[PDB]
């Protein structure tokens, strides 16, 4: 399947444990990857501060469509030092390992692997 249907844990910024996937855009993107395969990525939905309490490399999931069964449909972009890797949609998010945190809620989307 090009797509997947997942449901990801939402995450307050300040509970997250590991702020970052890795240290390169192509590690960040694979790391991103790895986790949303093996269900172990959460979601911090972005606001005023978020960002700068998180670790660069970025990794964002974007809309790539304007909502297959409730599943909005996201693509990964990577950010680092303000050039992203990737063009899509709005931000959904910045993807973050997720190592047991409680989530504020689920996000439903539909991701191009
Ligand atoms: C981002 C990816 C998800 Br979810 C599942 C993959 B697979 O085919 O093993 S790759």
């Amino acid at each position: 399947k090009t797509h997947v249907q997942l449901s990801l844990p939402v995450l307050q910024v300040r509970d997250v444990l590991v702020r970052g996937f890795g240290d390169s855009v192509e590690e960040v993107l694979s790391e991103a990857r790895q986790h949303l395969k093996d269900g172990t990525c959460g979601l911090v939905e972005v606001e005023k501060g978020v960002l700068p309490q998180l670790e660069q490399p970025y990794v964002f999931i974007k809309r790539s469509d304007a909502a297959p069964h409730g599943h909005v449909m996201v693509e990964l972009v990577a950010e680092l030092e303000g050039i992203q890797y990737g063009r899509s949609g709005e931000t959904l998010g910045v993807l973050v390992p997720h190592v047991g945190e409680i989530p504020v809620a689920y996000r439903k989307v539909l991701l191009r692997k």
